[PDB]
């Protein structure tokens, strides 16, 4: 199929951003041309996901950060205090999962720990 | 200090099921000895979390799922229609982190694509 | 005859885990001073096997899991997913089976949980 | 989905042996027409085990063995020289379990204890 205004308008919005955005933030970031309810944010945000357009993650907190499906960025965080830092680059360096009959669009990996303060 | 005995019940019970478990399915999954309530479980998870005993992550839903922090096990899920499979080994099993004093206890991998059933 | 200091040091673990462990966990488990290469856990789980000590059972994936001989806990196992439920009472308390002595019992059962049936 | 032909020529082999085979004699006993590495025999091992098709059991040294799912023998076996023998039939007599939202496929019911030899 082809895109409808809204699910254009938030894949632009998430290019823009250098960054994952919040479903609120991509909310507050959409000016009075392209304004639309949060309700139909996430509506639409469910879509793109469904199409493989757009990727999500959740924080510990169990906020979700969502990115164009192509974003694919690491972290480390703390356990404790959930402080968090990005990877230079994916370990994985675009090596394919060994390979059950299933298309493979993209993979989360995300590393958890104790920073300096809250090491036991 | 040492683990107290609803510490202990939480442990064995997430061990027991294989898999991982929300805080509403390990409060269910507690036998008459074990029992306690629901707020107890889940400030005991809290408390086990932060000494590094148990690992959380959070489906494409927003549920919290916890596992004994050794339990590595990764997933093929279809962005389409949600179908899941668990993958047999860890294909990054052994990975150290690249580059400042971060004690490192686990990893989260998962898989996104498209099944059989939903790939154009 | 009588249990040497490592079979003693790996029957006391058993008995204080209130449930079966791995070889690896049992291995991880011990005391510093009691510490023994995983090779000998395995060597010392047999000798307490072969005594009557200790039980056995395997995961789906060939891990073997030990308990306590009067431990008698069976399961419902997803084949797909490897989702594991205790059951609450043993289903063959009382069931009646020349000079073959009876110690215990395995009994496992294997299907698909809620979320892997089609 | 359906049998490839690799898991049809398992499936057969494992119909056509009266009892319960290791992967390595499975392997063993294909002929120059059923023929596969013993890698592709495993790994179709497996799927067909995920997909409640062959049912699995380990022997007390850990050897994995094989049979047709419907295929429900059970065994008398001594923990100190691992002599086994057959029992002539299965004491449950087809009686469901006890019935969460599970669908039960088979058990595995084995007796231990010392043969005439081994009792101290
Ligand atoms: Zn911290
Ligand atoms: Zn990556
Ligand atoms: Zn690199
Ligand atoms: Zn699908
Ligand atoms: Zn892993
Ligand atoms: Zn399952
Ligand atoms: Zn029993
Ligand atoms: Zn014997
Ligand atoms: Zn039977």
């Amino acid at each position: 199929p082809a895109l409808n205004a809204r699910q254009q308008a938030l894949l632009t919005a998430l290019n823009a951003c250098g960054d994952e955005m919040s479903g609120q933030q991509l909310h507050r970031s959409l000016d009075d041309e392209a304004s639309m309810g949060l309700a139909t944010v996430y509506r639409n945000l469910r879509q793109l996901q469904q199409r493989g357009l757009v990727r999500c993650r959740h924080l510990p907190t169990g906020e979700a950060l969502y990115a164009p499906v192509d974003r694919d960025r690491h972290h480390l965080t703390c356990v404790d205090c959930g402080t968090t830092q990005v990877l230079d680059h994916c370990p994985i360096h675009g090596i394919d999962v060994p390979a059950g009959d299933f298309e493979l669009l993209f993979h989360t990996l995300e590393f958890f720990g104790f920073c300096s303060s809250c090491r036991p």
